């Protein structure tokens, strides 16, 4: 028998941990007859705060994390060129490219960590408590929340105002009026019950949605190593790509109710095209160069890796 302590920051509702972390620990049970049995701590009940977690996993103080990479700026940097504007597809191909990119050209980013997946979200959306984002303009004046540096660098480009945070601060934030809304997937905002707090929405219409941000489910390396060979086949029966495409699948559903709860508490959902829309791309454009020339100072081909998560993105999006 051997027990795996889990870790992560949302609360024990959240998506991430009642609809994939929970149904994942359950597999494991099953297919191990019984015998690894994970205990899930969410709401960073094993102590510490979000950015932690990558430590607490690396170092063995824990087992098991889920995480948002850029909780830590800078500490994957590979991983930060999927996070650029209008690069993501859905979470089904964006998953399945990060994985695939993890496991060729980003490996040295994870290379002190079991990886179990690294996936994202469905493209995130653009929330406000009230004003209308209707195009670049309209961010003008508004204090806007990000999760990365990558993702409020896009905020400072089209215009906002750029605040970071970890999103289980982003409810409070908006309460004390440090912030007028923020960028996140609809996914997570039931869970801090966001979308009673902003009744403003905006998506982006066509083939790229706005960004995503990748996420880091990872396993102590020392602890997978020393596992029986016959729990390693359940844990790797449960990882890798297979994992990463599962889980995008499972994050475009995710939107879905929570879209519709958003909804439901009053909210409106304009959709960017034409002109707007053309706006933001091309600012886009320019933070793709800025990426460029900060991963190459820091001994990256910056250019090759934006071209590889394209290309690995396209792959998927079939
Ligand atoms: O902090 C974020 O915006 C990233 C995040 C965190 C948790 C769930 C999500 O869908 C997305």
């Amino acid at each position: 028998e051997v027990v795996l302590k889990f870790h992560s920051f949302p609360p024990m509702p959240a998506n991430s941990n009642a609809k994939f972390v929970k149904p994942w620990s359950e597999k494991v049970l099953a297919e191990s007859n019984g015998e690894i049995k994970v205990e899930i701590y969410p709401a960073m009940q094993l102590g510490g705060k979000p950015p932690q977690l990558v430590d607490q996993v690396r170092d063995g103080v824990v087992d098991i994390v889920w995480t948002v990479a850029g909780y830590t700026p800078g500490r994957f940097p590979h991983l930060e060129a999927f996070e650029l504007p209008f690069m993501p597809a859905s979470a089904e191909a964006t998953s399945q490219a990060l994985q695939e990119y993890v496991d060729t050209v980003a490996a040295s980013d994870l290379k002190d960590y079991k990886v179990l997946a690294v996936f994202c979200h469905a493209p995130g959306k653009i929330h406000t408590k009230e004003k209308v984002i209707a195009s670049a303009a309209d961010l003008n004046g508004m204090k806007m929340r990000g999760p990365t540096r990558v993702i409020t660098k896009m905020l400072e480009g089209l215009g906002a105002t750029p605040v970071g945070m970890p999103v289980p601060a982003v409810a409070g934030a908006l309460s004390k009026g440090v912030i007028d809304g923020m960028v996140v997937p609809w996914e997570i905002m039931p869970s801090f019950k966001l979308h009673e707090l902003t009744a403003a929405h905006t998506t982006v219409s066509g083939s790229r949605g706005l960004y995503t941000t990748p996420f880091l489910f990872l396993m102590n390396k020392a602890k997978y190593e020393s596992l029986s060979d016959e729990h390693k086949k359940v844990i790797d029966n449960n990882a890798g790509l297979a994992l990463a495409k599962l889980a995008g699948q499972l994050w475009d559903g995710f939107e879905v109710p929570a879209r519709k709860l958003a909804l439901d508490a009053g909210g409106t959902i304009h959709s960017l095209s034409g002109g707007p829309l053309a706006e933001m791309k091309a600012a886009g454009e320019g933070l793709e160069a800025d990426w460029i020339k900060s991963a190459n100072d820091r001994g990256l081909d910056g250019a090759m890796l934006v071209k590889t998560a394209k290309d690995l993105i396209s792959k998927y999006d079939k």
